[PDB]
């Protein structure tokens, strides 16, 4: 019973602003795990990920979008650089590490999600073995069956007086590391995680155009499509050898991403393009888009430096101008150097709140209010020098 | 209950010459983290840390105040050369080693912070168990409940016979390495440098410069770029395995720092510069500001040198004058040869003394005094040729 | 309780001829170790070891002085070639071996070093386990408590006549590969390395200067460069991982060779520069040199051929006039071939010998005497044949 599309685009809409087809492209592969096991063994087996190749330049969305997408289904999840191992022809590393590290994230993932579903019982437990060492009228029975029974009343209040009040605490946590691990299964774990792996894996590979082609020189061409074709079995379906088993690469959904500016998908190996399905644009982004950015996503940047600062005792307030003005100097720089995207705001948002986050603890119980006065004295003048924009911004 | 920026930019002042800009950028970011814990779950997430990028000369400050603040928070600490990695390009290394390395640090770290929070106790149970050996004086019960009870009377004057006073001292010691380690919880210590590493973990990457661009050549910019991606995943937030456990770069704060001369942040890829939020510009030292590193800092290394001399029961006293000449000296060589900023004020100084340093321990008892001729007699010739300055200082 | 820089030298100069300079340099190095250790806890840290970088031709002394230094210190020692790693441009190996390998070394010695501190304690009980088998009066007491107490009686002329005197002998030794081991203790033993490595390792590292530069090329540079960019954290202070442990290079002492005929030390990459603050030369050998290290040294190569012949009960003598003769032979050889420093000596004392080390056993009983005859007679055809010079000597 998973959501569906216009479901999952929405819970992505909460985190990432525009890119709408990548979202009911990335959406589409999601549903789809679902529509599988709902058919026949024998077509379980003939379906496989609709793999998906993002188009688009640098921060606009691309593997924001696949995160939040592997969040949202809970699935392991992992980003590799594609040229990475282009670097192979000299010793680099071997494509098979990519299902390798993925498993061990999908296990470092299996356990914090299976102990921390415990740490709850077991502190209960663990009282259990102190408010033992307290009063231990343990065996069956002792006194009444009935209203002499139940041995709880001193007890009761005997933890209580402990839970709100060697050391009891200092006794607990080494209680808690002890009751914890005397209660996780370390086999079905191992397999927990391959089960993962196999059924919801989703491997984000980035760079792809820079493992093309070009008329460039026939040795970087062989290096950079090995690389392609030592991904070939991982995307067509095979075994791989894991530190923690045997996992089948088979229904792991990739999603691809390239600029394609000096490259064409079309440069791409045939047998991967047979594989890539799916192709989908991403816009690069507008000031409004990054106004939006800003403020909009439920976690936003803003928001975070507005509970980061609440931390201190210090009230912020962005007013619309400010966004406004933060938005067009993040823009202003990316096109008076180097355009790197959403990115960009990041580096300006955190330049522009230093002399605060610094005094922050100082203003403790003030009202600081960052007004398209305060952006344009803090960063103006730095936007304007290039060179000085190039290593402060 | 951390100091205020001010405050922050205060027990820096007590280490560093001037760059007061750097302190106070710097100092935001230290009590952002403050700031931060300060909040709401939701926001706690969302704030991140503003992590700065320092642009300014050799040796004028950058490192010693990226040290001082680590120092003065406690923070583990890790410097790193980013060019370390486009040597990646035949073997290199992985960045992911800034993390682990970073790591083993906050460890040994944890480790002798903790040995030493309880060296002093392992010494005092330690008596107790020789005391032990020596007499059970006391017991439950023995003797009387008041005035015979305390068995001390013996055991006490034994006790300070041995304090003042196999082998007590050699088994002691074996003893302290035994109650001292059977006190230490190795578990919750391993954990421990890692909420470090991940609470206040600080990273300072130099030459961030040296990994930008120019149109020079198409390879060895690729590799260069190739670190600053590699560089991403930790600044943008990301997970990495350690030798001890698994860590989350998320909060770690990131100080780079360039010259910037031939490259400028601009050229720095899209997606660093958004996580280089604060820029920060160091100035150049002066002679003045020789002078004042020479004899402010509160350990400068003329109050270093004192001590030193002390050491063999030899008063050096500093002229001010020889002071200044000294600052001269290390300027001269810096401007007429190759400038390499207070660094040079070591060498100088260390030249300086030579003579005095071999021949203290017979001078024992006497009151030298480096004054305005001392300097000139010994520094002035070596200065003045500079071919040998190239050799000697 | 460490050696003055005066004692440090004096007992290099009785391994070493010259090189005072060189002697100083080292012995400084030392001294600063007993230095550091007597600060507070605040400067122990923040005084890191005085780097050396020797200059001078082959063979003239450098590396010896670097083995007698850390023998004198009782330190471990490794010597590594500087070059080996360029060739990780292929597969080559990593620097962090250096430690490791350090460590192994280091590993060795604590080794070797407690297991003979013991082999004679060993043995002495070990005849208290055959002088066991052979008179047991074992358990409390037997017979009187005085006189009649003592069991030695029997027992003692039983020892005597069986030391002096299965198989005892054959027993023993037995016993000695059983009860030695039975009293190792591998645990600290491990980290008895460790605190070795770490306070009083020393690493000489040869070929220094043909890591640098030189218009040659580009792929050349790079790869040198980047052995000297691994080498950054071994001496700016990291972490490595050992087979038996983790270790922290902080404290290490590290003294870089190189002739610098071709490259300067200022071509070295600047963070080596910094960590290399001792400059040092080494000058080439004299044949009076020469003449002086064939027979001053305590261990000379002259003492130990007179020894290994004594041996085979031959009385050699060298004349003056010889040692001169033979000086002069290696000087020439290396001026009219190659020179390759002293090492020529070893080869032309070699060969000036033969004759005799083979007749030896048949002298038995002789007085050979070596004189300026002899030795012509022996290499003077040889120096003068050139061809057959750079074969034979």
């Amino acid at each position: 019973s998973e959501m569906t599309p216009r479901e999952i685009v929405s819970e992505l809409d909460k985190h990432i602003i525009g890119q709408d087809n990548a979202k009911r492209s990335v959406a589409i592969a999601l549903r789809n795990r679902w529509r599988r096991m709902q058919l026949n063994e024998e077509l379980r087996h003939e379906v496989t990920p609709k793999n998906i190749l993002m188009i688009g330049p640098t921060g606009v969305g691309k593997t924001e979008i696949a995160r939040r997408l592997a969040k949202l289904a809970n699935a392991p999840f992992i980003k590799v650089e594609a040229t990475k191992f282009t670097e192979v022809g000299y010793v680099g590393k071997e494509v098979d590490s990519i299902i390798r590290d993925l498993t061990d994230a999908a296990v470092k993932m299996v356990r914090v999600q299976a102990i921390e579903k415990n740490r709850y019982r077991a502190e209960e437990l663990a009282e259990e073995r102190i408010l033992d060492v307290l009063i231990p009228p343990a065996k069956n029975n002792w006194g009444q069956t009935e209203q002499q029974q139940e041995p709880s009343a001193a007890r009761q209040a005997f933890r209580k007086k402990l839970r709100e009040g060697l050391k009891i605490k200092d006794a607990m946590k080494l209680l808690i590391e002890e009751e914890a691990a005397k209660l996780v299964n370390p086999e079905e774990l191992k397999q927990d995680a391959i089960d993962a792996v196999e059924q919801h894996g989703i491997v984000f590979i980035d760079e792809i155009d820079k493992i093309c082609k070009r008329g460039e020189s026939s040795g970087p061409d062989v290096s950079r499509e090995g690389v392609q074709r030592d991904l070939l079995p991982l995307v067509e379906g095979c075994t791989v050898s894991t530190k923690h088993g045997m996992v089948k690469t088979d229904h792991i959904l990739f999603i691809a991403s390239g600029a394609f500016q000096i490259a064409k998908p079309s440069d791409l190996i045939p047998e991967l393009q047979g594989r890539l399905p799916i192709r989908v644009e991403l816009q690069a982004l507008t000031t409004s888009d990054f106004e939006r950015i800003l403020t909009e996503p439920n976690a936003s940047i803003t928001v975070q430096y507005k509970a980061l600062m609440a931390t201190e005792g210090v009230n912020i307030e962005f007013t619309d101008s400010g966004i406004k003005r933060i938005a067009e100097a993040a823009w202003q720089v990316n096109e008076s150097t180097e355009n790197i995207g959403a990115r960009r705001l990041h580096t300006v948002l955190e330049r522009l709140m230093e002399e605060i986050s610094y005094d922050a603890s100082d203003l403790s119980g003030q009202n600081i209010t960052i007004d398209a006065d305060y952006v344009s004295k803090h960063l103006d003048a730095l936007v304007a020098d290039e060179d000085l924009s190039r290593f402060i911004l």
